[PDB]
Formats: structure tokens, sequence, C-alpha cells
């Protein structure tokens, strides 16, 4: 009796999601027309860049009503690329409803939403689509029960003549056939029944295993009743014990509202899960419209609400004068929310991407589910086109962050590049539409590397600031020696008391400063011992500020002599390629200056270790899919510097200096 679920539609990219969506929004009448990802009509996609890619981009929340029930389907994006809102639609959700493209099988996609989705302690439900693109659901099966384990057979397929019109529902023992858009029943083709009724008696051990009072029934001899059985399977799959498996297409127009049912059926309210109580919410995601300002969704995991009513949170009060729903870009007006509503808060510009909300006691971490996102790894230098970008930038980037707080802006400490950090090729590709749909133009460049300096012998000399510049003058004297070491350290050795201990600290920030600066190729120096062994002061004229000229004086003196030599960073690869998927990436390696460190081969994946420079990788994204077959990721981190080959050593050191 006027049920609810909040369900999220995530899987590989390609697998039929937004399909389903807009046959679902279709079926129950939420739309007009069903529109179709290659024409761009649908609702799911409506933003410049999902439309641009033929690909969600962000998560679309479809609000299906049936028969008084209703499900608020958010459908996430495939690539890995737009984790951020996948984590994000799966944290809003009581529960995964898993797409598995038949001719694809289980793929990369496929295993990440349902890991996270497994760790947010959600149940789990997977759909078949693209069975009529080919396929071998049976084994597709057998598939599914061997990587993922207790799935439950809910359809089998109907065909006819070799072709996919339809399914039959395995616990009932009935069929039924679409065509022109409609659904009708069918027979059970005599050749299908003792298959379909070996399945049956399959999905009906696996409900009764899962439930002790009716395993006690089976065996005391009572009768199982279809209610006792229902609420036994409905239990099963809220506890994580059973995987409902469906089979529907959004484009064959297949069992769309079959799945709708079975989505009320199956899956858990958001009662079974949080229980009743005061208004919990969160926002699990933010809108930045070019023109309509910051939308905040949330979640209403608990509790009900009214137009005119107040939440409380970490930025205060939030008033709620007007509830809405939404329904891919647009803001359904309604007239009350329960748990399980999935809102959208107009002029939320001081809402944020993970704020909770609530009335009542404030929940604690365990309270409110949480996916945190990976940090992205993918670097690229900043640059606006021109003037007027150079003007608006800041306030672009503002809104993509609020947007997308996936991706990071960063400003490099030593090279001193505006870096922005996305997870591929891809991602960043929709930030920069993005930030143009903002009326800012950027570019993007290879981030500059951080070479460093060091020196490789001894070297000593002295450091002396002198001048009489108004009624008092600066004295500071400095006797510098430099050694070569792994770690940089001041070492403090002045005797008989010559230089004052008070001056140590001003001394030593003088080095530090010079140090940014190598004398080499103008980059910051590491790797080195700075002791200060000798000096003097005068009790008049001697200060902080002229010690730390004098300690710089001797610093770029010094390190002159101490044999200068340019280093450059190196990381470790941690590569993720297949079998045969191998020998094309340590193939790769040999060209970037690489070097293997190990292999752990297990089963079928087996991990590539490695270590290489940073300068040869820089694009190595725009690469490692494309030769780990793309069920393959690169993961590059900071090992240590080393000294650039004296081949582009030169080379380099020459360029800097060429211009400055
Ligand atoms: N033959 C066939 N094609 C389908 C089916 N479902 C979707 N397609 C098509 O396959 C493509 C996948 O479409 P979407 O529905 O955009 O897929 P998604 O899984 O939502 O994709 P991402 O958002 O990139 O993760 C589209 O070009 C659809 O026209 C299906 O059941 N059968
Ligand atoms: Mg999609």
């Amino acid at each position: 009796g006027a049920m609810i679920r909040t369900v999220a539609l995530v899987g590989h990219a390609g697998s039929g999601k937004t399909t389903l969506t807009e046959a679902l929004l279709y079926k129950t009448g939420a739309k007009e027309r069903r529109g179709r990802v290659e024409e761009g009509t649908t609702t799911t996609d409506y933003t410049p860049e999902a439309k641009l890619h033929r690909t969600t981009v962000r998560t679309g929340v479809a609000p299906l009503l049936f028969r008084g029930h209703r499900v608020f389907l958010l459908d996430a994006p495939g690539y890995g690329d737009f984790v951020g809102e996948i984590r994000g639609a799966l944290e809003a959700a009581d529960a995964a409803l898993v797409a598995v493209s038949a001719e694809a099988g289980v793929q990369v996609g496929t295993e990440r939403a349902w890991t996270v989705a497994e760790r947010l302690g959600l149940p789990r439900m997977v759909v078949v689509t693209k069975l009529d693109k080919g396929g071998d659901y049976y084994a597709l099966l057998e598939d599914l029960r061997s990587t993922l384990g207790p799935i439950l057979p809910i359809d089998l397929p109907l065909y006819e003549g070799g072709k996919w019109v339809g399914l039959i529902d395995v616990f009932h023992g009935k069929a039924y056939r679409y065509e022109n858009g409609e659904e009708r029943e069918a027979e059970v083709p005599p050749e299908e029944r003792e298959r379909v009724q070996r399945f049956r008696q399959e999905v009906l051990e696996a409900i009764v295993e899962t439930d002790e009072g009716l395993l006690e029934k089976y065996l005391e001899g009572e009768e199982v009743t279809g209610e006792a059985l229902e609420k036994a399977f409905h239990e099963a799959v809220r506890r994580g014990l059973l995987y409902p498996v469906a089979l529907a297409s959004g484009e064959r127009e297949i069992g769309v509202l079959p799945l709708l049912e079975l989505i009320l059926e199956a899956l858990p309210s958001p009662t079974e899960r949080f229980g009743d109580g005061p208004p919990l919410a969160k926002v699990f995601k933010v809108q930045v419209d070019p023109f309509m300002g910051q939308v905040a969704y949330l979640r209403l995991y608990r509790g009900r609400l009214k137009p005119g009513d107040s939440l409380q949170s970490e930025a205060g009060q939030v008033r709620l004068p007007h509830l809405y729903v939404p329904m891919g870009k647009d803001l359904l007006e309604v007239e009350e929310a329960e748990a399980g509503f999935v809102l959208g808060v107009p002029k939320a510009e001081g809402l944020h991407r993970g704020m909770v909300l609530w009335q009542g006691e404030k929940p604690e971490s365990e309270e409110v589910p949480f996916a945190r996102l990976p940090d992205p790894n993918v670097p690229v230098a900043l640059h606006p086109k021109g003037r007027t970008d150079e003007a608006r930038l800041g306030e672009a980037l503002r809104k993509l962050l609020e947007e997308d707080p996936s991706l990071k802006l960063e400003r490099q400490e030593e090279t001193g590049e505006l870096l922005l950090w996305g997870h591929g090729e891809l991602h960043l590709a929709t930030a920069k539409e993005r930030l143009q749909d903002y009326g800012v133009e950027v570019e993007f460049s290879v981030p500059k590397v951080p070479y460093r300096e060091t020196i490789k012998k001894v070297a000593e000399g002295q450091g002396k600031y002198k001048k009489q510049t108004g009624g008092h003058g600066q004295y500071g004297d400095v006797w510098l020696r430099l050694e070569p070491a792994s770690e940089y350290g001041f070492e403090w050795r002045i005797t008989g008391g010559v230089i004052p201990s008070k001056y140590q600290e001003a001394i030593e920030e003088g080095i530090k400063e010079a140090a940014k600066k190598g004398v080499l190729a103008g980059f910051p120096v590491m790797g080195f011992k700075a002791i200060v062994y000798n000096g003097s002061y005068h009790e008049v004229d001697s200060s902080d500020l002229a010690f730390q000229i004098a300690a710089s004086l001797a610093f770029k003196k010094v390190m002159a002599e101490a044999h200068p030599v340019l280093l450059e960073p190196i990381y470790r690869l941690k590569v993720l390629a297949p079998q045969e998927r191998v020998g094309d990436v340590l193939s790769d390696l040999q060209a970037r200056r690489g070097r293997i460190l190990g292999m752990e081969q297990e089963g079928a994946l087996s991990v590539v270790h490695a270590e290489v420079p940073l300068a040869e990788v820089l694009e190595y994204y725009k690469a490692l899919p494309g030769l780990t077959g793309g069920a393959g990721a690169y993961t590059l981190e900071f090992s240590h510097y080393a000294e650039v080959p004296p081949h582009l050593a030169q080379r380099i050191v020459q360029e800097r200096a060429q211009e400055g």
C-alpha cells in the first residue's frame, strides 16, 4: 500500500541503463514519448556533455509512479571517469539495480558498482539487457553464479524462431510476449517446460534455505504458503543473501513494467533499512545550472516533510517552503515528502555534496551512508584562453567544483602551475566543456615536471652582508659547508658563541630560501647538509634580516662549487593487465626508461610492478587502456628523485637557462 523504493541503476557503460530508464518513465506516464540516447532526447542525459559524448555524465533522477507506489530510480553513469556521481547515487539509494549487457557479461564497470554497493551494505539485483544483440542467457547465468554468487533467476527468455520476444516468469510458470509495445500472455513452450521447472525448484530451495522458519516447516512437514515464500524472498534480498536476476530491454520494450513490479517486491523500503524516526537526509549531489543557479539533490533516508518545514545542517537551518522532486533537469513540486524521496532544493548555494541534514539529535558517522571517493589522478595544467577568461575563470571553477567535487584544483608548490586533477581523459574533457557552459574558455597542457637540484661534492665558503643605510647598519657573517646527503638537514656547529643561538632560525630560513632556486638550473635544491660552523655578529648592527641575507649569499656561493646535479621525479607503476596483455605492458615501459620490479600472476589477472620517470608518463593515461584491452588500469605513485641522464640533463639545463 503506497510503497516507496530508492534504487540506483548502475553498471558498465553501454549496458542500456538510460534506455531502460526512458522506457520506465514512458510506460508509467511520466513522459509523453520515450526518447533515445542517439537523438539526445532522454530525461537523464540533458547536459551538453552527456549528449555530446553519448554517455551519462551526470546521474539523472527518474521518479516512477506505479499504482500508488513510488520508485525513485537514480540513473547513474557507467564510466569510471564519473565515479563521483556513481558513488553518490549508490550513497543515496537503499539498493542497487545492476544492469548487465548479455553480449558482454560482467565487465569492469559491473564489478566496481557491485563492490561499492556491497561495502555500503546494499541489496543487489541484476537486470540483463541487450539479449537481442546476442549472447547465451543460460551461460550468462552460470557466469554470474560463479562470479557474483547466490544469484536467483526470476526470468528466462521467451524465444520464437530464434528471436527474443519476451520472458518466462519462472516462479509462476507463465510466459509473456511483447509486440507493438504491448504485453500479452503466451504459453511456456513445450520444449522449455522441463528446464523451467528445474529453475523453479532451485528458486524455491534457495529461498527456503535462507529462512529458518520455512526450513523448520519444510522439515517438520508443514505447508509453505505463497505469502510465506514472498516474505522469505524479500527478507533474503534485504540481507543480501540472494540477488534476483531479471531480464528487460528498453530498446526492445520487453519486461519493463515487470522489472518495476519486481523492484517493489524484491528491494527494501527506507523503513526496512533505517526504521522510523525524525528526518534524516543527505545532499548526495549538486548541479550548478549556468542560468538557474545551484540546485541541491537530497535523499531523505527517514522521516516526513511538508512545505514550510526546516532541517538543521552544519551550515545552519535549511528552510524548505517548497518541496520539489527532480525528473531530469526539471523540478516537480509536491505537497509532501516521505522517506525514500529524492528532493531538489533550488537556490542552494549554501548546500554542498556530503552535507547531512536532520531534525532532533544530530547523527553520528555510522548512522549516515558514506562512500569515499578515490583521489583524482590525472593532472593537466590549466590556462585561461585569454583576457576575459582569465578574469571569469575564478568563479567558473568555483561552480565547476561545487557540482563536481571529484575534480581537485591545486597550485603546484614548485612549478607554480594551476593544476586540475580528474579521473580520466573523458572526465577532464567534460570538465573543459562544462567550464565553457559557464562562459569560460580554457586549454589544457601537460604539467611542467618538478625537477630538482642537488650536490655531488663538499664545499665551504663565507657569506657576509655589511651595509649602513640610514641611522643604523646591518651586519651578518656566516661560514657554510655543504655536504651531499640523502636527506636535507641543518647542522648548527657554531662555537665560542661567535654567533648567538637566537640567529639560528634566521640563518636556516636564509638557507632554505636560497635553496628554492638552485645554481645549476633554478630548481629547488635537496639532499644536502647545511653546516654553519663559524661566523660573527655585532651587537649593534646584526639582525635576523642581515643573517638571512648572509646565509642566502653563502648558500649560492657554496653550491656553485659543490658540483651541482639535476634530478627528476621517479614513480612506481602497479599496472593490472590480463593474461596475454602483459607482453604489451612490459613492452611499452622500455620506451619510457622503465624497470621491472615484479609480477604477481595469480589465476587470470596478473599484477605488473615497475618503476619509471615522471617526465615519461605524464600522458600514460592516454595509452594504458588502449594496451590492456581496456580491462586494465595503470597506477602511478611517487618513489624518489634521481639524476637526469646526462643526455637530457644537459638538454633541460640549457632550456631553463636559455631564457628567464
Ligand atoms: N539492441 C539493444 N540495444 C540497446 C539496448 N539497450 C540499450 N541499447 C542501445 O545501446 C546503447 C546504450 O545506451 P544507454 O541506454 O545510453 O546505456 P547506458 O548503459 O545507460 O550507457 P552509459 O550512460 O554510458 O553508462 C544505446 O545506443 C542504445 O540505443 C537493448 O536492450 N538492446
Ligand atoms: Mg546512461
